[PDB]
């Protein structure tokens, strides 16, 4: 039986494997080919048909987990391409989490050598989170944060530990958004979440734009001027709003020019990328500042796929926290980003 | 010298004026000219030039002010063709307030029989809000609140009543938002804003569906599907997620479904009108709970023009603050709803 984790969720499904690299001869021989073959498959691809992906770069090696040494993998794909997943899988203990686990519970089951174990999304999350930290990224920080965040000639990656990591507002970008309060390992609860997340990115893009992918949607971004779209404080005082601390520079209304037809005309699709990106980025980190204000938490770690391969976003992110908490408020990020429910699901299997 | 307050905001330039109607023989005798045109011009048209309407409706009647009797009357026009008012304005001591009041302070002064005072936008505001409301609506209730907003067959609008109106959140939702806490007549804050207001609607709108007016774009909101555009916890979970109280009608991802080009390619301009809205004014009531949370206030009262006309966001409004804090917070509602800055403008004439 392979120990594999999924998180199933409403655009994409992550597998966290564990492949054990201790093997020794008898194992070797009593192996069933079909599990010998998963290995080899798992281990000797990176990509997986024509939309699986295996991030080698986040590979755990010589891991020890259950008194086993083993690697610890991470693939991911659309859930649009589960169906494929399982049809080839009917060619076993599944913890799997994230609503799929209950959406697709039925046909995960169509595989008769399966039982399937649910596990609740943010659960998982805060076991992952918190075991990924704890082991460490191959020796560096599994946690970092961007250094002189308000500056841009010293904004730079740094480590951040998170020995003592209670408490912690975790942000949840996937689709939507989730915000949790952690207080301790078995303390936590969701504090609210927000729809306007990646989905509202993607979906937005697409639609204004006609990129075909979330990394031509980031491509076009890169190249956009975003205040060809959003009116600015300076748009509607002629500068700054001092009386209320408004710098000229603050978006006043996300895609506000664009009540004008002539400046609709004159826009283009990279302006209209960066304003959704900007104008998304921007709620989340206003929303997870108010949840942190009032759950009197300062440290507040950003996860979820919406930042994969995204450093603009993240450096909103830092950069927005640092501003408008006057530098009460830090912004922390995982290398690990959109796997945490993956291998807190792997982490459930002793329980069964 | 005519009895006008100004709000010049990013989208609309409001004005309310004051007719005096205890006019006695020798005032009209000593009438300038050009000060009887003005008020002729005013009282009896309701259309001013192609973009300009009095509100009739608003009007108070037999109000009392600065020792008076007279009516006031609310204005308004788009802040694009304020050079055409100042234009007419050239062939009084103005108070002016909203960020045009600082943009288009030069202007106003090539009226050389023109004094311009600058008051703060929501300084005027609370004192407008605060004024109206003691005053009454000709009598009847300024300020409303649907009751039983959970209940469709129930839902209406009841009068509420303001008389000790602190605390009070006060959410301003124009171009942008902002988001004020009054405790008294004389201590207030901004507690924060956000981008997504009443211009992201407008803007969005207007890209994603051609729609070339305010008006047009309710419209075409008042016949779509938003869950067409929209992702939704059921579509995610199969149903509700009960574990943390998600209902699986809840949005989980704001044109979450416009990820994927088939339903892009089926989605109508209606669903994406209504997407935007529901997106838009949801955003908006996650935000005033929390405020309202942190601030520890239980009435928040909604303004701003992106209201007027616009009882679907009413009602979602009202419906969304009653659900979320399981009925701990009111959504109220005020019949001059975009004009309170400019009544406030109004009362600081005696100060000059
Ligand atoms: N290859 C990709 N395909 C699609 N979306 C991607 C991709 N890479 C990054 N993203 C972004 O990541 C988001 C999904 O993040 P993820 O944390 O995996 O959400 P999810 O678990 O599928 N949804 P949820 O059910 O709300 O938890 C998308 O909305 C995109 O903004
Ligand atoms: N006739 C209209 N024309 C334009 N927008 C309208 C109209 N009627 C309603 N609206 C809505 O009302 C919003 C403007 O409200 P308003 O309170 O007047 O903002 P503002 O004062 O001009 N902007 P701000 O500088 O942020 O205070 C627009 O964004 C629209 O959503
Ligand atoms: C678990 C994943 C799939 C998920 C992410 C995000 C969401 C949206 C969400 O958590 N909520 C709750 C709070 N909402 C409010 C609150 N207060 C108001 Cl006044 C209005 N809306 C908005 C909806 C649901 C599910
Ligand atoms: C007065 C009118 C014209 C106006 C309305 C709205 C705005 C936007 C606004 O008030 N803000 C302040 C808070 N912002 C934050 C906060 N925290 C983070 Cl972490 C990120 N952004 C967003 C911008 C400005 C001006
Ligand atoms: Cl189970
Ligand atoms: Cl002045
Ligand atoms: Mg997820
Ligand atoms: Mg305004």
């Amino acid at each position: 039986s392979p120990w594999f984790g999924m998180d199933i969720g409403g655009t994409l499904v992550k597998l966290s494997y564990f492949e054990p690299i201790d093997i020794t001869a008898e194992e070797e021989q009593e192996e069933v080919e079909s599990l010998k073959s998963i290995r080899k498959y798992l281990t000797s691809n990176v990509a997986y048909g024509s939309t699986g992906i295996r991030d080698v770069h986040l590979e755990l090696k010589d891991l020890t987990l259950f008194g086993r040494r083993g690697n610890l993998h991470f693939i991911r794909f659309p859930t649009q391409d589960l169906p494929t997943f399982i049809q080839m899988g009917r060619d076993t203990v599944l913890c799997a989490t994230g609503g799929g686990a209950y959406k697709f519970e039925k046909d995960f089951r169509t595989i008769g050598n399966l039982h399937l174990h649910k596990l609740d999304e943010l659960d998982c999350l805060v076991k992952g989170l918190l075991y990924i930290d704890s082991v460490s990224f191959n020796g560096q920080a599994e946690c970092y944060y961007f250094a002189n965040a308000s500056e841009p000639e010293r904004c730079q990656k740094m480590p951040f530990n998170l020995d003592d990591p209670y408490p912690l507002l975790v942000v949840n970008i996937g689709s939507g958004v989730s915000i949790l309060a952690v207080h301790s390992k078995d303390n936590y609860k969701r504090v609210t979440g927000t729809s306007l997340g990646g989905g509202t990115f993607l979906g937005l893009c697409s639609l204004l734009t006609g990129c075909e992918s979330f990394e031509e949607a980031l491509e076009m971004a890169s190249k956009g001027d975003s205040t060809q779209a959003d009116k600015l404080v300076r748009d509607i005082y002629g500068g700054d709003y001092e009386r209320f601390g408004l710098p000229g520079w603050a978006v006043a209304s996300s895609f506000g020019n664009m009540i004008y037809k002539e400046k609709r005309e004159s826009v283009s699709k990279e302006d209209l990328a960066r304003a959704t990106l900007v104008t998304i980025t921007n709620n989340i980190g206003s929303v997870a500042r108010m949840c942190a204000v009032n759950e009197k938490i300062n440290r507040v770690v950003f996860v979820g796929n919406f930042l994969r391969v995204n450093t603009l976003s993240m450096k909103l992110l830092a950069y927005a926290l640092d501003y408008w908490s006057k530098g009460q408020l830090k912004a922390l990020f995982l290398e690990h980003e959109g796997y945490f429910g993956a291998v807190g699901a792997l982490l459930g299997l002793p329980n069964f």
